[PDB]
């Protein structure tokens, strides 16, 4: 019809976009009109929340960013912290918003506000549309720069008249950003000359680390080198079965883990992918002196505890290959030996449930053990936030690049189902797991209705506790009382079936098992309730295993 | 404990706040502390959403900020539309969120971000303490601000260690901002005199003419002068039983209704409390010069459609009290009366189901109808957003002050369920009613929780057709074919039942009374499924009633 | 022609505005061709800085913003300091600034910024035009906003485009700002009681009571009721000669003052258009419990040091006339005669040339004294920032509003002069007089190529000592050493003689009177080079006064 809409619709053609996330309303209403000529597929949200959730983890699962589209005034705030949380995750996303005609941008006038300058603390890119000759670049470099490194969050606003007006204005081509070389080569030589000489060298696997390309580029650098090495959250999937025995754990949240002491031994830290959100480094880096080499594909942000001593800056598997394919084994003097022996083994104990444990609920290890034990490799696990989320983060082991999603940046309840969703749409014919607390469901459990409309084969598992547990043990710890941490229980079951989604519950602890598979192989959603007993939760924050460390140094 | 934590408490207790709505987290935990010991009590909601739409709806209904308060990061973030709700629709709302420590203020670290810099172009007043010292008077401004005309949103930002932070500050006085008096006498000398000379003088009644104190000097004004009248949506509740004769109804979305002929007839009209985003001056102030005089707390927005031959601005109800008592009645001479009369007759047919109707479900003239005729006027009603709020908003007859609340600025799905929850706690022993379509139903339906914890006597009433209705009928208009406005239905009933709420359904059209009644019988938060048929809903965008009367003129 | 850039100039022919001040470029070339056919006249400035200064001089004098007309880029981004200035100050200006077309606005391409971004922080209302026919709505608000209380800059950006483009869009009526009432009658009885019952009431006036209509009120007010009075730098001109014995000179900067003595012995405290930023009450209302009255036309700031018993929102002359009106005589009782006797002494002492000097320069209030003796009653001066503007601000008497102009809320260098032209423009005719040292000087010296252009009738006296002097002083008060406070000396005769100015030079001390006068009876601007010693400054931050009135109380 040569609207500006059309505009929209052909960078999104142009861009291989096959869904669209969103609600219609009247101000973007032309660019939804569009769609029904040609165009990827709507996806009709149920808040646009959740239109943004499903858009950031089609972006963190393909590479390529997702797209969320909405209306003005509140369609577009809607949209505030799921960007935010795609922004600072690692998240590709493109948000395409409407806002009301030029000529009254600066009245009191219905869902009138300045959408650009809302998103720009908490985008890469926050730009409005004034003229319907710019859309197509407008559009297209907004893609280029949700996926440049470090990859994050776009957003365009469209004034109604601008997507409305008909126009002669070409599209352009759809110019793929282009990666980084290698970082340079007197770097890399630097960092293998750095591995080589150290007594306890080490791998500290971040965000951007948990790339498929640059999983696979670590396992062969770790597997020739036999180094030892750490995940941090959203770095989950690199570990391979195969490396189980150089892999000490996941660090997080609280200095207290094999990892966190696994690194205060070693002189010299190779971090990879490494965005310091996801745990800062005033807690790992301590104690004192050791070598840091910085390897991302944007440099390092400079604190007390990271002052990188070598910065390779550059795309990252092919930097690693380069350091994979001059590097050679390193050996470990005897007394290393012992220091990774024995935290290997404090680790192991780490992962058991407690010999005096007695319940009529499952404890946290029990769910993770079985859910791991009932759930393939290749299948992707989404997590949502909370008391549960640290159990998982740091107890579910994860095989395969992508398979365990969690919020590690903004830490965002109700990321789980909308994840798992759009999981499911980029894994077609494949189940997709969603773990969450009672809390964290029902910010966005309301999105089961999308489930169910488009028969997803997700497996939605309720940590059931009756609280916001992760803040009452916190709280207790600081100040020996909870605040504002109740709420009564909701019947999850028939919460499931009022939707028309299949509903389960495991009635007793021995049920475990047969309730996970029987989720498996349920047809359509599921939500699986899972009673859970949080009395041992807070020794997740306990100081007794690098106290124990330390008597034994 | 003399934290900063305690100051903002001090605070609450000098407001004489006695609820505060949110969700505790890490960065906000010691706040959430200091109200164990006192302050006001904690009302924890499902979403930090729903937590400003409550505080919204106390900031409405009372007159003193509704207060909320979050965790950083998704906590606050998760306020945006909230908060931009409030600040155009004339509510006072005080936000208090978190933030990570100052120290850490500008790094990639959990939950971190600008966030007086995200609320900025939103709110009145957005602002992040940076000493502990100032936190009194950060606070009290913040209400002042809100409360002061025209009121809108404040935001307050708090970085962790500022709240923690041990002080012997001391605490400021709660000083209450003043009202104004009355406009110049000149000025309403000169206003009085051109309504007395005027063929056709008409009132408008608007956002701000909507408070009980306005209400009740626009009615006396209206007795006495007796002014054809029209309200905006949120002026709704000006109407007295007495006063129906001077009634034109209710303005806005399409201009096409008897009270738009009305101000086209009008030589001369008195805006009071007009927010022009209730219903652009470029809708109804056309086709041929008018005098405009301009009633309210603060200056007009000069439009092309809105240039006011006269403002009064001050106190709204001292301003027109200052009217009343010097104006006398206006006598209309034969030609207007007429027209009058006309318009009055054209208003009672618009009002009715047309006679060729049939259908297996109700008209929703006949919801609107029996709902009006099961609920007494002292009960708060409350609105969502959609073709059921178009059909509530133009025939829902109120009688008093704050018994009839509609989003009539940003027009927020989701409002309605947590905006009756804000009006239970206002009005204990009450019942509410909350009134939505089954889209936006959804947007906020998780908070039946809150409602059911509470034993909230609140009844939803939901308007089932299984489409975002809406959008859909003006993509119709405008394109002839719908785009994503479909989704599948949930069990109602089921639904309610699984919150342990009672769920009801209208089954056949005649069971209407009967189920409604049921419904405001019964014991804790009920919702009620009634399926409605939307085949007239095209009707209210049509031309039909300008025309006709064009003709007759 | 009927371009955007016509529409702005009808905007300015129906403001009634007389002179732009401004510097064209390629962006914004349309309005200034728009400027040939009708409209105010150009004014040509040597840098937008000084087009902002001259705008603030204007919006000062005449109540009507001061308008300023910049292009794109570093043509904007020079007024940052000027509004700013002008926005914290009291003084309404309205800046047009041009931009990019809408097209490229998001581009990198020459003179492109977020226009509306950068001024957001530092004006009352910063727009930028996306559409031609919005322009003369855009244009009256930032008129009307930028005069409403408090007044300050409103700032308005244009696109070439939409400057460029030719329409059939129409004006707008310039529907003035209008005037508040007074303060609500309860309010001002309640004042008018405390006053009355006071031992020793005293009215502080500040920015907004500086204004011709509000010192006419004022006057009436102190010499009925016979209040003592202290003046903001901002204030100058309330005094009159008749009311030299209720006078205790003007408060600001360091409290050693007769006047913060006098503020510290009230018990009753009326502020007048009191903005704090003039003198933060930290620093006065100290020491008791004492009664604090605002009278303001907004709302006061709440201050661990200013918490309002009553405040008075309003029109501030009307509502002091009502105060005047039914106030009566105030009785003191002899121990508060023979405090206010006590400090009329300490206040004569204080401005006295101290016995034992001797010089070969002037001493600081020689020059205050001469140039006093020099000039008529009616002369505007204005003053610039640093020592000598203390000394000015304290001991340079004033006796009719708006003849002494001081920069008290940015403080900000280089103002004086153009202040001066933007004065000669308003008072054609009349001589005026601009005060600065030799560091300000250079801040905006180039613009008296301006004054020798427009031959303006303007007398600037340079005090000279070679240093940043005010911050000299102060640095070795906390530090007992300078740093960057030296430069050297030139030529200030030959200086304005290269500029086709006169200059002259006060050889020896006792020319002092002669050479003043030479100026005024000059011809064409004249800049005066007066060597000044600045041994005697360190005492105006010296601690004497409040000690000795300590140890006598
Ligand atoms: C949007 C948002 N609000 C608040 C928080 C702070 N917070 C962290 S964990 C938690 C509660 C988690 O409760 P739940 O989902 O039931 O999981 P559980 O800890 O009980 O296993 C909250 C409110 C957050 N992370 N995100
Ligand atoms: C947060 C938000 N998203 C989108 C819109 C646009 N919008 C206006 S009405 C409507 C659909 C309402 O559907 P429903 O609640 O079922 O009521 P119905 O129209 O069917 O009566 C939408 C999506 C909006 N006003 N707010
Ligand atoms: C734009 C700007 N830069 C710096 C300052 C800081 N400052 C305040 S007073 C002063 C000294 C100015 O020296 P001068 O004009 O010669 O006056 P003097 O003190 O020597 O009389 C300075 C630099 C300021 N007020 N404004
Ligand atoms: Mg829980
Ligand atoms: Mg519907
Ligand atoms: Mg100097």
């Amino acid at each position: 019809k040569n609207r500006g809409a059309e505009l929209v619709v052909d960078c999104l053609v142009e861009q291989g976009v096959t869904h669209v996330f969103g609600i219609p309303g009247a101000k973007i209403d032309a660019v939804f009109d569009a769609l029904q000529d040609k165009g990827p597929e709507i996806i009709v949200a149920r808040h646009e929340q959740n239109a943004a959730f499903m858009a950031q983890a089609v972006g963190r699962l393909t590479g390529k960013p997702g797209v969320v589209l909405v209306t003005s005034g509140p369609g577009a705030s809607n949209l505030a912290t799921g960007l935010l949380t795609a922004n600072t995750e690692g998240d590709p996303v493109v948000a395409l918003a409407g806002n009301v005609i030029r000529a009254d941008r600066l009245k009191r006038t219905h869902q009138s506000l300045d959408n650009a300058a809302l998103f720009q603390p908490i985008t890469k890119y926050s730009v409005e549309v004034q003229d319907v000759k710019n859309i197509p670049e407008a559009v297209t470099n907004a893609f280029r720069i949700a996926s440049a490194g470090q990859a994050g969050a776009a957003f365009v606003s469209f004034p109604q008249d601008v997507v409305n007006e008909v126009t002669n204005t070409k599209n352009v081509r759809a110019v793929a950003a282009p990666k980084l070389g290698p970082a340079a080569d007197d770097a890399i030589s630097a960092a293998i000359a750095k591995i080589q000489t150290a007594k306890l060298p080490v791998v500290l696997v971040g965000m951007k680390g948990g790339r498929p390309e640059a999983i696979k580029a670590v396992r062969k650098l770790l597997k020739k080198v036999q180094l030892p090495f750490v995940e941090t959250y959203q770095a989950a999937g690199t570990l391979s079965r195969d490396l189980e025995d150089q892999y000490f754990g996941r660090i997080g949240l609280f200095r207290n883990q094999p990892g966190d002491l696994l690194l205060e031994q070693a002189d010299v830290v190779l971090t990879i992918g490494y965005d310091p959100i996801e745990y800062d480094p005033k807690f790992w880096n301590i104690n004192g002196d050791r070598t840091i080499i910085h390897l991302d594909e944007i440099i390092a942000d400079i604190d007390h505890a990271y002052q990188p001593d070598l910065e390779l800056i550059g795309d990252i598997p092919s930097t690693i290959n380069h350091i994979e394919h001059d590097a050679v084994k390193v050996e470990f003097a005897e007394r290393e030996q012992k220091i990774l022996s024995d935290l290997k083994q404090y680790m192991h104990e780490g992962e058991q449930v407690p010999a005096d444990w007695k319940s009529d609920r499952a404890h946290p290890l029990e769910i993770v053990k079985e859910l791991r034990n009932a759930v393939d490799d290749h299948v992707t696990v989404t997590c949502d936030i909370g008391s549960h989320a640290i159990w998982m983060s740091r107890y579910f082991r994860s095989y395969e690049p992508l398979t365990l999603m969690i919020s590690n940046g903004m830490q965002t309840l109700g990321v789980a189902l909308p994840w798992a969703i759009g999981a499911s749409l980029v894994k077609p014919g494949e189940k997709v797991v969603s773990v969450s607390g009672d809390g964290g469901f029902l910010f966005s459990a309301m999105e089961l209705e999308t489930a169910v409309r488009l028969k997803a084969p997700i497996v939605h598992i309720v940590w059931n506790d009756s609280t916001y547990d992760m803040v009452a043990f916190q709280q207790l710890k600081k100040y020996n009382r909870t605040s504002a941490v109740d709420f009564g229980n909701i019947d999850i079951v028939k919460y499931a079936e009022s939707f028309g989604a299949t509903g389960l519950r495991v009635e007793s602890p021995d049920q475990l098992a047969d309730v996970l598979r029987q989720g498996m192989n349920a047809e359509g959603p599921v939500i699986i309730d899972v009673p859970v007993d949080y009395s041992d939760n807070i020794n997740l924050a306990s100081d007794k295993l690098p106290k124990e460390f330390g008597e034994l140094m």
